[PDB]
């Protein structure tokens, strides 16, 4: 049967799923980690016992604990990225779509979610890539792990809480595809890893982290980083707001044991529900627990090993949206409204930068303002908001990415790079927050495709040309088969992606990421 | 006789002369004070005592003892600002223009010339205004001081040598003005003065300190403001680098006496020959011996005083020229030549900003830099260029300017305010030049009326409009009689001065302005 396969850990039985006009086999559900319940909560993932019988995949498995969004009931823009099967601490699995009639070695992709690390799940339906399995021919596979601190709880030192076990589970996870994804058809030679936000970090932190790069070829990272301000935090900062939160469900902090334990006692919700309290600082683009650089999933800091080559060499490509702040300030700046032109004043702006650079001193809120501010009409209010939008993006997503670019892009093999600026056609959203973090990954998972979505031929057309760049090049190591430039440390060349005749330019965001990668760090530390 | 006049210093005996197919009378050199020679030399300036005959003010008088230029031999851009007469220790003296027939009582103009308050002439060609006082109608009055250390030297505490003389000069003269200037048909209760450069800063020093503001009515301040950094020194600097003058021309420096004795044996020549020795730094836009804040001429701070408008309030006119900075690169900056386009490097021009910012520190610097630089095309020659042509502008001229404009338009009784952008058609220096320091003079004194210098119709034109502008101003206390709008802290209104149709502009170089009278101080006080 095309559906039973025999894998190194069992026989597993999948589904036919239909996709456009066609069908193809789905595996939903596989196990790649023994549950991360009890009293292994906080612990490293661990492998998954083999089953002596045939594993039903044909449906999505449980999203794992998280915090889940209601700023916005109903509000599809919203719910659109909640959790939607029942979360559970179990919730270590994997779903591959394989094309029909089944391959025999064929290209595999890997796709890493987002959520901040704190939220995210592989079941989403943005996520469900019958799509580029089928159009574009290749193996589709959705690896999940824990976020939050069920999966990121530093308290280093500890080996019952060590940190980053969220980042080994991704591992796990991509140690299974490399050892069992053969007989599904995937070439375990021609893996290519992707993700977005959060998962667009983690990804690239498995080119940087020594026990990973040999899991896979070569990556593609959307709207991330690991060098990104909010993808990780110290072993010292992981460990205060460890105990922070034990402090705050009133736990015993006499010791390590005493409060592992007693976040091990306290139910999922409860971790969940005084999460948000141990942050240093208010802020905007700020999540607790995140991988702490530890010293052993990380070498060392990650700058130096940016600095050093001391980092997986492949292909890889990247990009960025065009308006990624816009997000944040909606859910956390004064002045926005999901309903409003949310047209900022000086005020609510200044005090938002402060949102923004929460790390910054008042001479550098003054450095930022001073640099995102029209002073010939420093009271536009289209402006503030604009410039505070392009705060957020620049200094979370863009900058971060632009440093890790052209750091790698003298070590890679090469480098592809792109700045997704079209706004779907669809989007519920207020227009004001334009090019949407995270709202590319439609493109790329051919939702345009799919009539019933509401989307103009222009857009289907670019989902259909973007997903050949994504799989072109997960296969070729070059997504072209008009031509997308190489990216070098000599022409910087990147091009847009949107419905318009292909256009190349160069130098993403030099200005501002030179004052963010480069002037606003040297400042604050004279001062 | 129409050029005989008496004044309440003794009589004196003028000379007619002729102005575009007219005649009007001078009366060249009348002396104010007495001889500044001797052991008189570094004392404040003394009033003339006075004669007992007929004095002879046919011919212009010796010039200060100055530092002469000779960068450019021979051509006149150069040599047109340099000492016209024998120079001399002997030169406090002034020269007045007076309508014909003589008025019973017409507006007043004083002119203060400019120099870097270590040169300047009231003799030179451009500072001829027998055309002002004719076309206009009015009295023009070149008032004379003491430049260089020779009316600068700042040995606080000592009473043989204060500092500020030169400052003290200008205002005996304007004293004189005060009293006798109604005998040469003049109104003393409508006496405007203005001036260039050191002669701008010196127009509004006379606007804060007290001992003078009620010796003049309304004022004019072009290039130059009183709040410039090279327009002042401490008592201490002044000191410091007083000292290192007598040890650079080997004197006793055991106690002020000596040494003030010591500078007062020591011919002039030899003064001058090791005058620039004593600044702190490699410099650009810095001069050795100016006016010190020695708590007498000047209260307290400047900006303290404009703080609390602790200043004389009347009406003042005042602008800026395009290209300021030209000058001091093509005499200080490493890549400039006066027969090149002066293309620079990120290097020459990473090693102009430090001679621009002297005072900067390296974060500073990088502040600039990072300011003043296209990183989207960093090597542009041309850029480079200008973009240092603009550090040198911003910061040394326009921009101290713009914050005493906006500091005293709040005390003030009205404030017009212009930027003068037009390039001479017939200049002589490298058209990368622009619109040259000093060169807005020669349409404010009329040069363009008189054929033979070579000018187009349009530039006389604007000479005669700019004349009526000044004049009409200093007599009405408004330059209007199309509109040249009032500058107001709310609407900050100016307008440009050249050949096309009058256009209104407003918030002359807000944000560059804004990183230099804001960010930049602020941040290198925090570092
Ligand atoms: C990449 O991983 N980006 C993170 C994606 C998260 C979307 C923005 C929402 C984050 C802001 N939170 C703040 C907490 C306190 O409340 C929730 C509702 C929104
Ligand atoms: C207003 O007062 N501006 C000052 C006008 C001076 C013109 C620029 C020349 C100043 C630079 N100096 C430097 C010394 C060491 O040599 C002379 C030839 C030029």
């Amino acid at each position: 049967s095309e559906l039973l396969v025999n894998t190194k850990s069992g026989k597993v039985m999948g589904t036919r799923v239909p996709v456009l006009s066609s069908h193809i086999s789905a595996f939903l559900g596989i196990p790649f980690a023994e549950p991360p319940v009890g009293n292994m909560r906080f612990r490293r993932p661990e492998p998954k016992k083999p089953w002596s019988g045939v594993w039903n995949a044909s449906t999505y498995p449980n999203n794992c604990q998280q915090y889940v969004d209601e700023q916005f009931p109903g509000f599809s823009g919203s719910e659109m990225w909640n959790p939607n099967r029942e979360m559970s601490e179990d919730c270590l699995y994997l779903n591959i779509w394989v094309p029909s009639p089944r391959p025999k070695s064929t290209t595999v992709m890997v796709w890493i979610y987002g959520g901040g690390f704190y939220s995210g799940s592989s079941t989403l339906d943005v996520y469900n890539g019958k799509y580029l399995a089928y159009t574009e021919e290749v193996v589709l596979v959705s690896l999940s792990y824990r976020v939050g601190a069920f999966g990121f709880l530093a308290l280093h030192g500890s080996q019952e809480a060590p940190g980053n076990v969220g980042l080994l589970d991704q591992r796990m996870a991509l140690q299974w595809v490399h050892d069992n994804i053969q007989f599904f058809g995937g070439d375990p030679k021609t893996v290519t890893i992707f993700g977005e936000s959060a998962g667009g970090a983690s990804v690239g932190m498995h080119i940087l982290s020594p026990g990973s790069r040999d899991l896979f070829r070569r990556a593609i990272l959307q709207s991330g980083s690991p060098n990104c301000p909010w993808a990780s935090v110290s072993v010292a900062e992981g460990r205060r707001r460890a105990v922070e939160l034990g402090r705050n469900l009133n736990c015993n902090l006499n010791s390590d044991e005493e409060l592992i334990h007693c976040l091990r006692e306290k139910k999922p919700q409860e971790l969940i529900d005084v999460e948000w309290n141990v942050l240093p600082f208010d802020s905007i683009f700020r999540f607790s627990f995140v991988p702490v650089i530890d010293g052993e999933f990380f070498p060392t800091s990650l700058e130096s090993m940016l600095n050093s080559g001391n980092f997986k060499k492949t292909q890889i490509l990247l990009g960025v949206n065009k308006d990624e702040g816009s997000f944040f300030l909606l859910y956390g700046a004064p002045g926005f409204s999901k309903d409003s032109e949310s047209k900022i004043s000086r005020e609510d702006f200044m005090s938002g930068v402060k949102l923004s650079v929460p790390h910054a001193n008042d001479l550098g809120l003054d450095a930022v303002t001073l640099q995102y501010t029209d002073w010939m009409d420093d009271n536009n209010g289209i402006k503030n908001r604009d410039g505070l939008d392009d705060i957020v993006g620049d200094h979370n997503v863009i900058c971060p990415l632009m440093h890790f670019v052209n750091k790698y892009t003298k070590f890679g093999n090469g480098t592809y790079l792109y700045f997704f600026n079209h706004r779907a056609s669809n989007l519920v959203w207020p227009e004001w927050m334009g090019v949407i973090h995270g709202y590319e990954i439609e493109f790329v998972f051919g939702l345009p495709l799919v009539k019933e979505l509401n989307y103009t031929a222009e857009e289907e057309a670019l989902s259909r040309r973007i997903m050949h760049y994504w799989a072109t090049f997960a296969k070729t190591g070059n997504p072209n088969e008009s031509k997308w430039p190489l990216f070098t440390t000599k022409e910087q060349k990147f091009i847009d992606l949107n419905t318009e005749p292909m256009k190349v330019h160069q130098r993403l965001r030099v200005q501002m990421c030179v004052f963010w990668n480069q002037f606003l760090p040297k400042l604050l530390n004279a001062t």
